[PDB]
């Protein structure tokens, strides 16, 4: 179990002002500190965020939040379920600010909605200093799904504090887990009306302004002001970024098919949808080119890292966790038989036999 903490500073708070907080499972004797970015997709307007308010208020208030949780795959402190850090001090931050954690926004007056998902990690973090984290050696800021993305936005502002605040030893790295999203076209074009169809583009557009969204330094010089929904999107963002970055995606992510208006029914797949399947999958592959610590296997799923069976999938052989410890020693020339950049090239789902099988 991880323990419940909320916040000391209650200006940080989840959508509806309820402070935010952490889930902690300390490890004395270890340096090793893995913050995990929940994920949850997000709300870009007053219609959406209050209807995410009936029906998945988890997502936006710590009112009903239980004071213990779980920890799962690479959350997990069993070798068994978690070869990789089993040892590690665990941390568990809710996702409460439906803003893919770009946020900096309080509740007030104008604003129906706090979006401080930015300013969450950075409040998790100060107050994690003095339990602990002050004398940590690596910081391994990791994340799923909206949390994948919230690790590509503020590994490097996480960085950036702790050498403010006078730890350069820290050293900062970030797992991003199935946030790794394509501004492609959809299979068929609707108009931006709710959240999970709409077009990538345009959800994030109206995201950051309606959060007052923020983006690393360097991403936001390159596309400048307007511009800045660019760096929502972890082929644009991440050659911006300096912190060491291990990105996890699968090929075919079914968050990417779902904003992409594709709807897998089982039924026969046609022409067009398995050229446009098989195009998603190119597309990533040649994406993560260029991105030396990565895995990328060709599976119809979504997400991973804190999945009990995470351990299940590989590439090339390998397994994610192997796969990470790899970059460990990485960053100690490649090492024999122990690799980092595995990305899957067979073109379909499930040419993979070790993909989920979603029983
Ligand atoms: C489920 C989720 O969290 N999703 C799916 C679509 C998405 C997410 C997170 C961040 C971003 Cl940036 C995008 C986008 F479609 F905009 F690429
Ligand atoms: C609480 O957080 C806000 C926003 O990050 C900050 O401006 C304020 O100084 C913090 N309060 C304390 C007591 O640290």
């Amino acid at each position: 179990d991880l323990r419940l903490h909320l916040l000391l500073n209650t200006s940080v708070t989840c959508n509806d002002g309820s402070p935010a907080g952490y889930y902690l499972k300390e490890s004395r004797g270890s340096r090793r500190w893995l913050l995990f970015l929940e994920g949850g997709w997000y709300c870009f307007n007053r219609e959406n965020c209050d209807s995410r308010y009936d029906t998945m208020r988890r997502l936006m208030s710590s009112r009903d939040w239980p004071r213990t949780r779980t920890g799962t795959g690479i959350l997990s402190s069993q070798p068994e379920e978690n070869p990789y850090w089993w040892n590690a001090n665990m941390v568990f931050i809710p996702y409460c600010s439906s803003d893919v954690w770009s946020g900096a926004s309080s509740k007030s007056e104008k604003n129906e909605y706090a979006f401080m998902g930015a300013l969450i990690i950075q409040e998790v973090v100060r107050e994690l200093l003095g339990r602990g984290l002050s004398g940590a050696k690596v910081l391994l800021l990791a994340g799923s799904s909206a949390g994948g993305t919230g690790v590509l936005l503020n590994v490097d502002r996480v960085a950036e504090q702790l050498e403010k605040l006078g730890y350069p030893a820290i050293q900062v790295r970030g797992l991003a887990d199935s946030g790794w999203f394509l501004d492609n076209k959809q299979y068929r074009h609707t108009d931006c009306v709710d959240t999970i169809t709409c077009a990538p583009t345009e959800a994030i557009r109206r995201g950051i302004r309606y959060w007052n969204g923020v983006v690393p330094e360097r991403c936001r010089r390159q596309f400048q002001e307007g511009e800045e929904w660019n760096c929502f999107f972890g082929y644009k963002v991440y050659p911006t970024l300096r912190s060491p970055v291990f990105v996890v995606q699968w090929l075919f992510d079914e968050a990417q098919l779902t904003v992409d208006n594709v709807h897998l029914t089982g039924q026969p797949v046609q022409e067009g949808l398995r050229l446009y399947i098989q195009n998603l999958g190119r597309e990533l592959r040649h994406t993560l080119k260029d991105v030396p610590a990565s895995f990328a296997p060709a599976c119809l799923s979504h997400e991973i890292i804190i999945r009990s069976h995470w351990t299940d999938v590989q590439v090339k052989g390998t397994s994610l966790p192997r796969a990470l410890h790899c970059w460990d020693r990485s960053l100690h020339t490649p090492l024999k038989g122990c690799p980092v950049h595995l990305v899957d090239s067979c073109p379909w789902p499930h040419c993979n036999p070790s993909c989920p099988t979603g029983t």
